[PDB]
């Protein structure tokens, strides 16, 4: 069998095009078929060589790129996959300066098969329990990439979910979305990330995705929904805590003003109060009005499915069946007595 | 004379610069000098083709704009004014999809003299008794403009009140403020608009206007104060007093709801505000949305939502509240029949 050292030497000898690919293809077969023993002789040195090559193809502007650049990037990613299917391999991948960012950069929707593979590896990394905030390390890399390209960090994932893509790509994009959100301890993080996806157009995408006759998509959708529901209930529990602690009118008001102080929220708070003063000064109507307002504020702030209200939307759906013929006239008719 | 059809054809070639301007200039003279039978010949079709050019011009990116764009926009506003100087023309303007909006977009503080002409036409629209919601159609147009240009809807009006502007502009902006508020039937609505002006800083702006030795400005200020005064007294009649103090406003709500069935709901509303996501960018938006829902609820009158910006709920609010009242009186008399 071919030695890890032979491969390292070849990788550093400036292979191009079909020759590069030949080498990467052979290495990939070696990586998948050899014992972990052999992967270790490949090691950090071997990994570093793959990542340099991937870097310098990733960096290559459209006008000077080779015809086999995609193929070669993708073949490197298949090598990373093989390198990482064992404990030594993931560990050393995590220990790199740039491995995760280069995996993020491989998430190119114009090369969807490479994007499927890079997303599957980023998901596996998010779900690792050690080190501790792996999902945040993956998100950090996504953010770095967005900063360097001046793009929204979740845009490639959203592009992967467009109607024209393969089902495998849709499923892998939603899988990575689940892997970023679900392992997060903090409710605030999850709602933040979820609301960020929604502002990018996730909701309409989801509507489309719900029509797909595919079991794996149904599973990822379900996992996405479960987590939204769990977050709704965790937030609903936070509201009960508040309703129990904060029962002094002056103190609640003081805390709101502290929160809202010198922010763009302050003029909106005043306006809320100013409009309350304009509630129908009518003994039987005024309680109903305040109830209706409470119903509304309730459904805004405790928004269903654990996401912010869509602030760009014209209309806001409020469940009103919980608040509400000539049955009033005939019941008062029991004035018979 | 030049016929209405000739103008409509000219307006539909691709006239540019001084050529467009001289077409527009003779058109204006035709509109001011010919019989009203002539304006009817120009009609909705001549109107639409004017509004089309205006649209393209409003739209134009600075670096592809002609040297005479603003001159041509302004001359169309002069033609709009002439077209509207009669019952047929004003009526057909009201009927357009975008005339009012295009008028509002002409209110550009960088071209003050066009802004004056446009604001004057919008004030005349607001003051029409028929249709009955003309101030709401103008406010709607102001909200749509604010969304495009990404600004506060009353900012261009406060811009025209700035010290560096001409007196004609200041007077025109205040007249239009007056025309939005004064024809409004509902105290709620006048207070809503005036309150918004105030949060945008109108008060400090007004104090400076009070210093100008100009009769027209003094008129617009007195009209503003007299309506404000009346509103204050109508509202004091309802409550028994200041609008922009947080603590004072809060206390008055408290007193208003204290020991009634509204009081539990008011506390819970405040408590729900504490749940608003602790995020720099999302929090103002949560407050904004809540505010615009509260405004709609309070402003709603027999199927009408007077403010376009406060139409998030697709609910017949008063009908709903009537149903809610209905439910409380069935429980009360049913409770009373059982016993
Ligand atoms: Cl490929």
């Amino acid at each position: 069998s071919r030695s890890a050292m032979m491969y390292i030497q070849e990788l550093r000898s400036g292979l191009r095009d079909m020759h590069l690919l030949s080498c990467l293809e052979s290495l990939r077969v070696s990586l998948n078929n050899n014992p972990v023993s052999w992967v270790q002789t490949f090691g950090a040195e071997g990994l570093a060589s793959l990542l340099d090559i991937l870097k310098r193809l990733h960096d290559e502007k459209e006008e000077t790129s080779g015809n086999y650049d995609s193929r070669n990037q993708h073949e490197i990613i298949r090598c990373l996959k093989a390198f990482m299917n064992n404990k030594f391999g993931i560990k050393t991948m995590l220990e790199t300066e740039e491995g995760i960012l280069l995996l993020v950069r491989a998430m190119d929707p114009a090369v969807p098969n490479m994007m499927i593979d890079a997303a599957k590896l980023l998901s596996a990394l998010c779900i690792l329990p050690q080190p501790e905030d792996m999902n945040e390390r993956v998100l950090e890399a996504m953010t770095e990439r967005a900063e360097m390209d001046e793009v929204e960090r979740f845009q490639p994932l959203l592009d992967g979910l467009k109607s024209g893509t393969s089902i495998a790509l849709k499923v892998g994009c939603l899988q990575l979305i689940n892997a970023l959100i679900t392992p997060a301890e903090e409710l605030d993080f999850r709602v933040h990330i979820r609301s960020e996806l929604m502002r990018l157009g996730l909701h309409q995408v989801l509507q489309e995705l719900r029509e797909i006759e595919n079991e794996d998509m149904k599973v990822q959708l379900c996992v996405f929904d479960e987590q939204g529901d769990e977050d709704f209930f965790d937030l609903k529990g936070r509201l009960d805590d508040i309703r129990m602690e904060m029962d002094d009118f002056g103190e609640v008001f003081q805390i709101i003003l502290n929160t809202v102080k010198d922010s763009k929220a302050e003029p909106h708070f005043l306006s809320i109060l100013q409009h309350l003063l304009l509630v129908r000064n009518d003994y039987e109507a005024r309680p109903q009005y305040y109830k209706l307002i409470e119903e509304c504020v309730s459904q805004i702030v405790l928004h269903k499915n654990g996401t912010d209200p869509d602030f760009k939307c014209r209309h806001l759906q409020i469940d009103i069946e919980r608040l509400v013929k000539t049955k009033v006239e005939k019941s008062e008719a029991k004035a018979t007595e």
